[PDB]
């Protein structure tokens, strides 16, 4: 890794300047954790995150020791200064869930993208878990996009190295498994929201929405199986390559994902084969 200095990263992303690019700035997302500006540190772009003490030194400890092509790249750090800072290779396209709205006006992402795009994020589950790692924050927004829009597991604050209880509950609620909303901590969760971020991909849709029934997209799965509604009443409209075979396939490993007893989904191998399967 590399350590950094404060005003060094401030210089960089022309004062942290907080306007968004397409007005003429140095803002690419906000929310939460904090601002992410895009810097320019040697003709390297890269990802200012700009800030929780145990989460900056998480994130670097799990940073450490996974790098593997479907991971955000952590290349240095700040640590003097006021805010802590974070830095990382920068993601161009941005997040999953911000292509999946085409916010800002992005061109829709075609179906044979978004199959390479849930083995890519897949494959980056995969190796967390051969390392014993589990995210516990496996969602749309935490899966960036580099300049190929290679799909890159991001946000490593929460991960944890590995069936354990926690008194502390974390995550995000509409992408929650059961079990991880009682405490329990296990990669059969990130199976899970992965799920969720599959019907994610299919749909179009985000993960909740209080105007729309349901007001959780897991529950489309409850639907369909009812036979009150089908699976092409919910593909992604916005998108006029998707075959109703690979289409039907990909949903057959969500719905397996989101099964609500933990033991009967299948693990992220299996998850990874029948994706591969799908494409074949």
């Amino acid at each position: 890794f590399h350590s950094f200095s404060f005003y060094e990263l401030k210089n960089v992303t022309n004062n942290f300047d907080e306007r968004p690019i397409s007005v003429g700035g140095n803002k690419m997302g906000e929310g939460g954790f904090g601002v992410v500006y895009k810097g320019y540190v040697n003709n390297t772009t890269v990802a200012v995150k700009k800030l929780l003490k145990q989460q900056f030194d998480q994130e670097i400890k799990v940073m450490a020791k996974c790098q593997h092509e479907n991971l955000v790249e952590l290349l240095g750090f700040s640590s003097d200064g006021d805010d802590l800072c974070l830095v990382y290779v920068y993601m161009p396209n941005g997040s999953l869930l911000d292509r999946l709205s085409c916010l800002d006006g992005t061109p829709p992402l075609s179906w044979h993208m978004r199959c390479k795009i849930a083995q890519g994020a897949a494959n980056g589950i995969n190796f967390l878990h051969e390392n014993h790692h589990i995210h516990r924050d496996i969602k749309s927004a935490n899966i960036l996009l580099d300049e190929a829009f290679t799909a890159k597991i991001s946000d490593f604050g929460l991960a944890r190295a590995s069936t354990v209880m926690t008194s502390r509950i974390v995550g995000t609620t509409a992408y929650m498994a059961p079990e991880a909303l009682r405490g329990e901590i296990t990669p059969k969760s990130d199976i899970y929201s992965f799920g969720v971020v599959l019907l994610e991909i299919i749909t179009g849709l985000p993960a909740v929405d209080e105007h729309r029934e349901p007001q959780l997209l897991l529950d489309i799965k409850e639907e369909i199986e009812d036979e009150e509604k089908t699976i092409e009443d919910y593909i992604d409209k916005k998108m006029n390559d998707a075959d109703s075979t690979s289409v039907e396939a990909m949903y057959s490993v969500a719905s397996q994902c989101l099964h609500e007893k933990k033991n009967k989904r299948p693990d992220i191998k299996k998850v990874q084969q029948l994706l591969q399967e799908m494409t074949a």
